[PDB]
């Protein structure tokens, strides 16, 4: 395997016959005043401390990443990759003054990146013909940018590029997970000051394929480059460590469709109509026991648990040097999953009231029981991966911190935090 950069004569041709839908406006191509405005809020970000490694998840193992994030976006939106969703901090669509003007930045750069991404798939639609323009607008409406910083000075030793002698590896070959489909994917990169080993570079290969040579696309000071189209489903990249540290910023439209505080908040909502309201204590009184309506709170129950509580708490309250923006909405959404867990008891009472002909026990059983056997399972390994040992490492402000948590004889809690004594119970009713 080898690779092709600019100085070979076969990069150019490659680059236009086979990646079409790979795009490079070198930093000329970009106004000056933005340049200085980006790369201000990208070290005013960094000298407030606001990029994180984050705690990831790959094949069972928990790894920081080697670079170091933040996500900017849309208010209310996520966006999960590796196990770990990301929760914005928002930038001013229709909070310290020093870092609302950063996000700011990001959503003017987010609005010229959009621009400049319907021009080129304007331009490639063209060439492909030699309604369809709502499919363009809505590719390029990015919603969030992930931001990125690397030191690699800081690396003992990085990964070599291991199939076509790219050389060092700031971030493995990988796709950009969780997109709308074929959504585009634009980068600004800032670079602070065979392939040259000092000069960043974007590198590009087939999915599955590592005969065919890959491309190896370098980036100098305020270079974008745009993946159109199904190229990031098609291919995937990497990024070839410099000298010098690095940030970027990787706007794109995530795919929120279950990733905003608005969709889980009537997910709630719609969990909470099975409850009697007139009220709000701690005698839980439902309407139905109707197995499907049981079986859509626990699901409920668990999505907002693990996907938005414990995805939050885990990040140790690392978006407070940022934004208060979640703060009411993760104590609103705290308290109506601690209305759930009254609905859980709720149930597990009627299951055990005297009178309850065992088969509408059993339907309520074949109903139920999934959800809280992958809530006691999904409970320890959060619980385990707030305490391993690469996670105690960590600084006491970016500690994860493994929320809900109760002990055993917390009187506000109506159940235990391991149901296990509880779920094998009702297995057992189900046999007998
Ligand atoms: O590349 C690495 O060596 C690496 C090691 C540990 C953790 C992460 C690593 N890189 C990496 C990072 Cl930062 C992001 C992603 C990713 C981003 C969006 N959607 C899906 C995946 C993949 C990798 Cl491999
Ligand atoms: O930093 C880049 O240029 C690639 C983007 C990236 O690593 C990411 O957003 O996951
Ligand atoms: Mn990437």
């Amino acid at each position: 395997g080898s690779h092709m950069t600019p100085k070979d004569d076969e990069f150019y041709q490659q680059w236009q016959l086979k990646y079409p839908k790979l795009i490079l406006r070198e930093a000329s191509s970009v106004s000056e005043e933005l340049h200085k405005e980006v790369q201000e809020a990208f070290l005013t970000l960094h000298k407030h401390g606001c990029l994180f490694r984050d705690l990831v998840r790959i094949q069972g193992k928990d790894l920081l990443t080697p670079v170091s994030r933040i996500l900017i976006g849309n208010p209310g939106c996520t966006y999960k990759y590796l196990n770990t969703r990301l929760f914005t901090v928002p930038w001013p669509v229709k909070t310290e003054a020093e870092i609302a003007a950063a996000c700011e930045t990001f959503l003017k750069l987010n609005d010229y990146l959009q621009i400049e991404t319907i021009q080129a798939l304007e331009e490639l639609a063209a060439k492909e013909k030699a309604q369809d323009e709502v499919d363009i607008k809505s590719r390029a409406a990015y919603n969030v940018t992930l931001l990125n910083f690397m030191d690699p000075q800081k690396m003992p030793y990085l990964k070599e590029e291991p199939y076509f002698g790219m050389g060092k590896m700031a971030v493995s070959w990988h796709h950009d997970e969780n997109l709308v489909d074929r959504s585009a994917v634009a980068v600004y990169s800032y670079s602070c000051e065979g392939r040259d080993p000092d000069i960043w570079h974007v590198g590009f290969k087939i999915s599955w394929d590592i005969e065919t040579p890959g491309l190896a696309i370098p980036l100098h000071q305020g270079d974008c480059y745009f993946m159109l189209d199904d190229l990031n489903a098609t291919h995937q990249h990497c990024v070839l460590a410099g000298s010098q540290p690095r940030f970027s910023s990787t706007h794109r439209v995530a795919e929120c469709s279950t990733g905003t505080l608005d969709y889980i908040l009537q997910r709630c909502q719609l969990a909470l109509q099975n409850v009697c309201d007139d009220v709000d204590n701690d005698d839980v009184s439902l309407k139905s026991f109707e197995p499907a309506v049981l079986k859509q709170g626990e699901e409920i129950h668990n999505e907002v648990e693990f996907e938005w509580l414990r995805q939050f708490w885990f990040q140790g309250n690392r978006y407070r040097k940022c934004t208060d923006w979640w703060c009411q909405p993760m104590a609103q959404l705290e308290a109506l999953w601690k209305k759930m867990e009254g609905v859980t008891n709720a149930v597990l009472h009627e299951v055990k009231r005297e009178g309850l002909p065992v088969e509408q026990r059993n339907e309520i059983l074949t109903a139920i029981l999934a959800s809280l056997t992958a809530r006691q399972n999904l409970r320890r390994e959060w619980h385990a991966r707030c305490q391993s040992r690469i996670a105690r490492t960590l600084p006491a402000d970016q500690k994860p911190e493994c929320r809900p948590y109760w002990e055993k004889d917390d009187a506000s809690m109506p159940l235990p935090f391991d149901l296990t004594d509880i779920v094998s119970e009702l297995r057992g009713q189900l046999l007998e």
